[PDB]
């Protein structure tokens, strides 16, 4: 009941909001169509440094961000990665690297962020083309699920507090609407759910790319708005 709400953000300012120890989810608004959204990110303590995943969704708010980090919690954030190429996950991604942060996504993101004109994360993850993998990056695990949301998003998984990470690809429990599928797979979208499902039975907060986290069912949910959208 006391997770930040879009009304409660103004455009350009970032929360912060405790998860788990060492777990931290980023909220902040911003612009689509002229309507006002909130996005959420994570933030993973990585011993006396951060592992940042996803930006705050533009420069002045991931400038915000790293303002927000320092005031809030004072350890560096020392790398990031983004898991989609759209700009709700990359935009700011040259605020951080001029921070000196290391950007990291799969090969799939930067290209699709390319093909789009989006910033670029720096370095390429290999190891997550096929659905099903996994890789181990500081304190988390990183799937990828197969398309969903986009063709190339990530989870993220942090196994000392079993917090999944879900991204755009996990919508929250009020959640009507399957938001923008213009890159989407609705067809594979289930199938992916369902291998998120089976790979994180234990996790015990799932949080969303966008609104409240909640716990498991909202993966089940999530597959029900799409199937709500594609019919
Ligand atoms: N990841 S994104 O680019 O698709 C995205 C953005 C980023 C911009 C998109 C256009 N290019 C510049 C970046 C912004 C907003 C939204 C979004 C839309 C609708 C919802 C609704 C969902 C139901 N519950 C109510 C909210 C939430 C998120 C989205 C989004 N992310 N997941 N789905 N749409
Ligand atoms: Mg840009
Ligand atoms: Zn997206
Ligand atoms: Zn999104």
């Amino acid at each position: 009941g006391e997770y930040p709400t879009v009304n409660e953000i103004p455009v350009g300012e970032v929360r912060l909001y405790q998860i788990a120890d060492g777990v931290w989810s980023h909220i902040a608004t911003q612009s689509f169509d002229g309507a006002v959204y909130p996005s959420n990110g994570l933030i993973v303590r990585d011993g006396d440094e951060l592992l940042l995943i996803d930006t705050a969704w533009g420069a002045k708010n991931t400038a915000a961000l790293l303002a927000e980090i320092e005031k809030q919690i004072g350890l560096p954030v020392t790398r990031a990665v983004s898991t989609h190429f759209h700009d709700d996950r990359v935009g700011g991604v040259d605020v951080l690297r001029a921070a000196g942060v290391a950007t990291y996504a799969s090969p799939s993101t930067r290209r699709l962020a390319e093909a789009e004109g989006n910033e670029i994360p720096t370095h390429s993850l290999e190891g997550l083309s096929s659905s099903g993998d996994a890789v181990r990056f500081g304190p988390v695990e990183l799937f990828y699920p197969g398309a969903a949301h986009s063709t190339d998003n990530l989870v993220v998984y942090v196994p000392s507090a079993n917090v999944l990470y879900g991204g755009c690809a996990v919508h929250e429990l009020s959640s009507t609407s399957a938001g923008n599928v213009a890159d989407a797979d609705l067809a594979e979208w289930p199938t992916s759910v369902e291998r998120i499902q089976k790979h994180y039975p234990e996790a015990e907060v799932v949080i969303p790319g966008h609104g409240l986290p909640g716990g498991l069912d909202l993966l089940q949910h999530t597959a029900n708005v799409v199937k709500a959208h594609k019919n």
